[PDB]
C-alpha cells in the first residue's frame, strides 16, 4: 500500500510554494509550452482528501489522475518538429541556485532530479527497480500485463500530463516515485537520430526532467529504454550521466554500472 | 470451419458491455491520440447475438464481417507524422490494475492480450495458425488468395477499423480470434527506422494492442511479419517478447521459440 | 489481334455483377480512395459494341480507354506521404469468401490475381513476356519506343486510371491480359525506403492489386522493376511471392525462378 | 556554325501542327500532372520560318533564341509538395507510339525517334564528343559555364525547361539535329528520396517520358546527362538509363565507352 | 563567488549603450533573419547598475538574472519552416568590424572580442576546465544537471536563448568576462540535414554570428560546446569550429588537448600558457 | 585604398547598358526570382559620386551598400525547398551568345565569371587570397575577426543581396572583387545531400553565379568552403571545376592544384 504519514501532511503547504514560487515550461522539437501548476496542487489536494477518507493507507488504483481529476491536462496552433528555431525560440528548465534537498533513495544523500535505470530488453530493469530500488509509487506506462500491475503501489497512466502529475505531486510531498517505461514518450521521439541511433533532444528532455524534480525537491526513478543497438547501449549510458542525477546499467539481471550526485559529491559504482 | 455460439458467448454479453463502458480509451501512433468508439463494438455483438438467433448459432465468417452487419464501421472518432510531441500529447491505453481474465488459447493459463506470430517470408506462419493454432474466428487483412480464404471462419476486412471492432467485439465474449495478417498497417508505418530496421512505434503500437485485449478479455494471434532483414529478425523477436502477452517464432515451416504470459508465470519454450 | 469469342460475350453481364456486388478502394501512403466501378462497366460496353462493328477481330489502338470513354478517372483536399495513419485510416482491399476462378494462363489452373514479372534491367522481361507468356491484351505504360509498340494486341496508356480500367474490364472478361510496365507507378512511390531498398507500401500495393485482380476473376501478369541492387533482387522477388498469386523471375533472357498459387496448390519451379 | 531550313523542313510545317493537335500531352514528376501548351510550340516554329524567309534560309542559333522571337516562353499550363500522396495526384506517363516511329541518320544509322542519353563523368568529354563527333544542327546551351561552344552560331542560349522543349519539339519536328548541353539545370534540381544507384527513380521515369514525348513528334534529341552519381555507381545508372531511352552513349578520358541505339535494324550494343 | 562592479564597469554603461545604438543587428538560423531589440539589452544594464548601486558594488548571480531584472525577456522581434527556400528568406550574417577589435586578458592574454568555444566529448572535463583553470566573473547555466557549480554566486541560471545574449552582450560590453554552460539547449533543437562530421552545417555559421556579435559589442564570452558527434569525428568538428570562432578549446581526459586563440600578437595554437 | 581609374569611369556607361540588356534571375530549390538590376546601377551611381568627392582613393568601409543605398534588396508567398520543380518551373542564368571579355586577374587572359578557392579548413584559402591573389575589393561576410577586416581594401556585408551588389556593380567597372566566405549562403544550404556529401544545387548556383558574372564581365574570386569529408575534397573539386570559370585548391598553406579558362584555352595547372 501507499502509506501517507504526518510527514507527507506537512510537506502539502511547501509543495504548493515551490509550485507557484517558480513558473515552469517544457519544449521538444516545437515550441516551449507552460506547465499549469494549479493541477498538481488539486491532485497533491485529491490525494491528502482520499488519504482522509482511508486510514492514510491508499491504493495506487484509487490515486490515478484520470479518477481523481477532471481533467489530466498540464500543458497549456499546430507546430512541426522541422520549424525554425528562431521562430519558437528555446527554452531549457532553470538551475536551482540554492542547495538541492537530498534524498536516502535511489541512493544515500542523492541530490533532488531524476535517476535512469538504463539496459537492453530483458536485462533485469523491471526486477532491479520492485526487488532492489523498492519504490513507494509505482507509475506503469507503456508496459505489457506483468505480476507488477497486481501491485497495489501501481498507479496506471496514459498520458505524459499525468506522469509529470504523479511525479511532481507525490514526489514533492517526499515520496519515492518511479516510473515503469518512459517507452511512450521515447518511441515516439520524432527527428532525426543523432551518434548513438537516438534523437539529441531525448538528453535534453532528461535535464529538464531532472531539474523540474530538482526545483520541486522530488527523487523519481525512470527506466528509460531506447531503440540502440546492443553494442552502442555504453555510449548512450555515458550521454545519460552527464543528463541526470541518477544512472543505473543493467546486464544479464545484475547492476553493471552506477552513477549518484550526492551531498558526498559525483559517486561512480 | 464454422463459427458457433454457446451460451457461455450470450452470458458474456452483459459483462462486454460492462467492460467497454468501464473505461473509455484511444490510441496513437506518431499523430495525435483518437478515441475508440465503444458504442460500435457494442453494436457489432448486439449484430452477432441477433444473426445467431435467426441461425442455429452456426455462423458464417462471412455473414459476421462488419461491413455487412454495420451501417458505418468507424471505430476511431489532419496531423502529420512529424509534428512536435508535445503539441499531440502522448499516449498509451492503461494498464489493468485487477488479475487479468486466463485463456487456454493459444497456451494453458495465459494471460488476456496480444500473441505476436513472427517468422520470415514463408517460415510456415500462416500454416502454424490454421494447423497447430486452430483459431475459431480467423481474420483475413492484406493477404493474396489462400486456402484459408475458403474456411467457414474467415471474416474479409479492408480497414484497422474493422479489425478491432471483429478482435474486441468476439474476443470479449470468450472467441479464440486470429489476425492473418497485420501486414497493412505495418507496410504503412510512417518514420524513421529505428535500431533493427524497424520504427520504434511498432513496439509501442504492439503493447497497446495487448493492453486493449487484456482490458476486455480477448486473447488473439496477430501474424506480424514486418520488413527486416533476414539475420536481425532475432533482435526484433527479442524485443517484441518486451511487448507482448505472447511471441511465437517461425522457422522451416515449425515452431521455433515461444513466450507466453501465464497464471504459472513467463514460460520460454 | 485481339479476337471477342461468344465466352467473353457471355462474361459480359457476370462483369458487372462482380462490379457491381463489392465497391472497392485504394490505398497507398494517404487517404484511401473509391474506384468508380461504373466507368469499367462503360468501358467494358464500348469495347463490346466495337467488337460487334467489326468482325470480333479487334486492334489494340481502337480499344485505348482515351478514344473510347469521355472521362478516364476511376478514383473519386491533398494529403501528404507522411501523414499520421490513425487520421487517414488504413485500407486493403478485401479477400474472396469463396474459390477463385482458375486460369490457364500464366500457368495451368492458376487462382485469379496478380503475377509478377520480375528482374534487373535487361534481364529479359520484356522477352520473356511476350514471346513466352503470349498476352492476349498487351498494357504499354512507362517504356520507351520498342517492337512491342506496333503490335495490334498493344493498348498505349498514359494513367494508372487507364491501367486498371483495361486490366479489370478485359480481364474479368476472360483476357490474358499483361502490364509492361509499372514504371510510372513504382518509381514515384514517395517514402522511406524499408529492407531491400525499397518502400514496404511496395508489398501492400501489389497484394491489394493482387486481390482486386481475384476478386473480378481476372488473370494480369505485371513486369514489376523497381529500383533494387543487382545482389538485393533475391530478397525483394522472395517477398515478392508471398504478395502476388504469381511470380516469375528473370535473368539473362530466360526464367530463373517461379512461383505459381493453383488449383492443385502453390507451386515453386 | 549557321543553321540552314531547306524545303524538307518547310514540308514538315504543316505535319509538325497535326502531330502536336492530333495528342495531348503532359509531364509529371513527383508532383501532379501538367498540360504542355502545344499552340505555343506552333507559334515558336511560325516565327523561325518567316525569320528563315527574312534571311536566306541562313539562321543564327543567337536569333532563334524563344526569349527573342515569343512574348511568352511558359509551355505548361496552386503548389504541390514532392512528398504528397500518388493517389492525390494521379500518375502519367506520356503515351508511347502504336505505329512505327519516325527513323533518322543522327546520331545513329535508322534510329527510332526519341531521346539520345550523353553520359559520363565529369570532364570525360561529354561536350567535345557532342560538338566535334556528333555536329548537332542546333545546339541548346543550358546551365554550363562559358565555354568555346556559347561563340557557334549554332548555340542557342535558354534559361528555362520550357524554352528546352520549344526548341527540342518545335526545331526537332522540322527535322533538325536538336542537341542539349546540359539538363544540369533538372537534374541538380530534382528533390526526392535517392534511390539505388544514388540518384532519384523518377529520373528514368523523366527521361521515358522526354523520350517518348520525342517519338511522338518525330524529334531526335541528344541530351548530354550529367547527374550527382559515384565514380564506380556510373556503369549501373548507364545501364538503367539504356532501359529508358532511344539512345544511350558513354563517355571515358575524352573516347566513347559504350553505346546503345534502338534502330530500324534492332537495338545495337556497341 | 560573488560579481562585483568596478568603475571600469560603470565607465563603459555609455560606450555600450552607444555600440548597441551604433550597429543594427540580426541573427539567422534556417528560417527568416530576426532582429536583435538592442534597447532590451541597454535596459538589462540599467536594471544591473542599480542593484549594484544598491548593494554594495558586489552582486548575487541570481539577483541578475533577466527574468527578475526585465518584465519581458524577448530580444527576437508569421512562422518559417526550417525547409524553405533560402532565396524566400535570404541570407543573413553578422557583419565584421572595420576598426580593430577591443583586446582582453581572458580566456587568454591579447585576445581579440568575440567568443570562445570549450569543446569535448562528455567528461572529458569541459565544465572542470571551466571553474578551476579559466575561472569567469559570470557564470551562466543553461540546460546542465544540478551540480556544485549552481551554488556558486556567479551563476545566472536562465531558460531561454534571449537571456543568454542578454547577459552575455550586457554583461560582456561592460567588461565582465562572461561564460556559458552549457549551450546543448540550442545544439539538440538544431533541426535540418545533419552534414560532414554528423553535425548540421548552420552550427558554424551560427558560431561565427555569435563571435562577430561579441566582437561588435567587445565582449569576451567562452561558450561551452557539447556535440552529439562519434568519438572519431571530434578531430573534425574542432577544426572546423576553429575557422569559426576567436577563440577554441579542445578537452579530453580532464585536460585541455588542443587550443587556438586569435590574440594583437597573432593567431597562436597549442601555445604555452596556462588559463 | 580602393582607387578609382579613368577606366573605371568609363565603364559606368558600359555597365548599364549590360545591366539593362540582358533581365536576369536566380533559382536555388524554390522559384526562380528576378534580380532588380536598377539597384546595382543606383550602387555604381553612388560610389563613382563618393569617388570624386575623394581623390578617387575610396575607402571599403563608405562603399558598403547598407550605407550608400536606402535598401539593399536585389531579390524582387513562401515557396518550400521540397515543392514539384514542375510547379516553380527551372532557371538557369543564360550564357554568352559573343566571346566574354577577357581579365588579367586571377589568371593571364581569363574570361569573366567566377573562380572558385577551395581548399580543408586552415588550408591557407584567406592567405592564398590576400597575399598571392591581392584583390581590389575584398568582401567580408561570414568570417570570424581577422587581420584581413583592418584593411581599407575590406567591406562588410551582412546579406546575399549586399554580395551580388557589391560583385557586379563594382566587377563590372573592371574591379578585381573577392568574397571571403560564401559560407552563409553554403551552410544554409537545405536539401537532399547528392554523391560528394553536399546538395546537388550547390554546383548549379556556382554556374548560374558564373555565367552572372560573365554575361556582366566581372572576374570574381570566392572562397568555398563547404562541409565535406577530409577525402572527399577531391571529387567535389573535379567536379567544382565543370560548374566555373576558375578553380583553385589549397592544401598546407601552399596551392595544390588549379584550372582556368583563358583565351588561351582551359590551363589545368
Ligand atoms: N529472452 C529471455 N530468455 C530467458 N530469460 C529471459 C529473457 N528475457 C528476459 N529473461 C528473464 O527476465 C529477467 C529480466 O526481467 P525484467 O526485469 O522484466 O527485464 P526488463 O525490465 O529489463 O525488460 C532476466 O534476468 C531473465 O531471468
Ligand atoms: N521459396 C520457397 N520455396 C519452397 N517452399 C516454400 C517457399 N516459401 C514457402 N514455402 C513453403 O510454404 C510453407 C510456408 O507457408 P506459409 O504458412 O504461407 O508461410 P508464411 O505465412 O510465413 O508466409 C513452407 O513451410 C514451405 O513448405
Ligand atoms: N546491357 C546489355 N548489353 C547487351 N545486351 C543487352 C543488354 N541489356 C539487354 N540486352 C539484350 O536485350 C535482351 C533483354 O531484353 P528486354 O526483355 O527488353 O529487357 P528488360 O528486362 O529490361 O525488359 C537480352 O537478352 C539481350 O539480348
Ligand atoms: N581534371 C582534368 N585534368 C586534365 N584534363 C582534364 C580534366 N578535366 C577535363 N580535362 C580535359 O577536358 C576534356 C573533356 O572536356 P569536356 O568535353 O568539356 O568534358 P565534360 O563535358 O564531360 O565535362 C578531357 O578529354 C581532358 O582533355
Ligand atoms: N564515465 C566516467 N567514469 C569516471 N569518471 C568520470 C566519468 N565521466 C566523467 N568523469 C569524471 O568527471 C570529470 C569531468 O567532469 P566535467 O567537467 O563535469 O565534464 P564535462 O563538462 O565535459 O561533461 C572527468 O575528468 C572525470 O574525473
Ligand atoms: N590546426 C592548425 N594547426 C596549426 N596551424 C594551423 C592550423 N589551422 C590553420 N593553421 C595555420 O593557418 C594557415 C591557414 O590560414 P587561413 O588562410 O586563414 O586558412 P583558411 O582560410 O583555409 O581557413 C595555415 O597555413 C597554418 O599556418
Ligand atoms: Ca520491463
Ligand atoms: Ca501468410
Ligand atoms: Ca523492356
Ligand atoms: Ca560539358
Ligand atoms: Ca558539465
Ligand atoms: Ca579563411
Amino acid at each position: 500500500p501507499i502509506v501517507v504519514t504526518q510527514a507527507h501532511i506537512d510537506r502539502v503547504g511547501i509543495a504548493a510554494d515551490l509550485l507557484d514560487a517558480s513558473p515552469v515550461s517544457l519544449q521538444v522539437l516545437g515550441r516551449p509550452t507552460a506547465i499549469n501548476t494549479v493541477v498538481i496542487k488539486t491532485y497533491i489536494a485529491a490525494v491528502m482528501e482520499l488519504a482522509s477518507k482511508q486510514g492514510g493507507s491508499l491504493a495506487g488504483v484509487d490515486i490515478r489522475p484520470s479518477v481523481l481529476l477532471k481533467d489530466t491536462a498540464i500543458f497549456t496552433a499546430d507546430v512541426e518538429s522541422d520549424v525554425d528555431v528562431l521562430d519558437t525560440g528555446i527554452y531549457s528548465v532553470p538551475g536551482l541556485a540554492r542547495k538541492p534537498v537530498t534524498h536516502r533513495w535511489p541512493s544515500e544523500g542523492i541530490y533532488s532530479g531524476v535517476t535512469a535505470l538504463m539496459g537492453a530488453t530483458g536485462s533485469g530493469k523491471s526486477i532491479t527497480l520492485n526487488e532492489k530500488l523498492r519504490p513507494d509509487v509505482l507509475i506503469r506506462w507503456g508496459e505489457v500485463a506483468e505480476a507488477y500491475d497486481e501491485l497495489d503501489t501501481a498507479v496506471h497512466i496514459s498520458t505524459l500530463d499525468e506522469m509529470l502529475i504523479v511525479c511532481i505531486g507525490l514526489g514533492a510531498l517526499g515520496f519515492n516515485v518511479a516510473v515503469d517505461s518512459v517507452r511512450p514518450l521515447l518511441f515516439r521521439l520524432k527527428g532525426a537520430a543523432s551518434a548513438g541511433g537516438i534523437v539529441a533532444v531525448f538528453y535534453s528532455l532528461l535535464t529538464d526532467i531532472s531539474n523540474l524534480f530538482t526545483q520541486y525537491d522530488c527523487s523519481v526513478v525512470m527506466v528509460v529504454n531506447p531503440m540502440v543497438d546492443a553494442e552502442k547501449i555504453e555510449y548512450v549510458f555515458g550521454q545519460v550521466m552527464a543528463s541526470t542525477v541518477g544512472a543505473i546499467l543493467c546486464a544479464d539481471g545484475n547492476v553493471s554500472r552506477t552513477m549518484f550526485r550526492t551531498n558526498k559529491g559525483r559517486i561512480f559504482n
